């Protein structure tokens, strides 16, 4: 909501972001894709995203509603599916992250709705 207390909501986002990052068992989503090793990445991906950047956005108060937070998580997944071939560790890991992050987000959204 417009008038909900922001600090409980941001603590919820911090807890949720930690739970999502814990699903990065391949350790490929928690820092920006290294452009020095993937120099054509921005030719394909318009909005890179990763869990460190999400933490920066959170602490800069760029997430004022739950949907924008979830949209950036979804970008981590969709960027990875888009850039990488299906028969890669990266692609398979993005599918796993989509599956595991979904339950985290469903529970977190229920908590966010109770704050409005
Ligand atoms: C989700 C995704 N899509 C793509 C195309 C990639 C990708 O190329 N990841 C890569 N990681 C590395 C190595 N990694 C090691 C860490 C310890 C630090 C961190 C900055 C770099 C090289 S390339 O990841």
């Amino acid at each position: 909501s417009m008038e909900m207390q922001l600090t409980p909501f941001l603590i919820l986002l911090r807890k949720t972001l930690e739970q999502l990052q814990e699903k990065d068992t391949g350790n490929i989503f928690s820092e920006p894709v290294p452009l020095s090793e993937v120099p054509d990445y921005l030719d394909h991906i318009k909005k890179p995203m990763d869990f460190f950047t999400m933490k920066q956005n959170l602490e800069a108060y760029r997430y004022l509603n739950f949907d924008d937070f979830e949209e950036d998580f979804n970008l981590i997944v969709s960027n990875c599916l888009k850039y990488n071939a299906k028969d890669t560790i990266f692609y398979r890991a993005a599918v796993r992250l989509r599956e595991q992050g979904g339950a985290v987000l469903r529970q977190a959204r229920r908590q966010a709705e109770k704050m409005g």
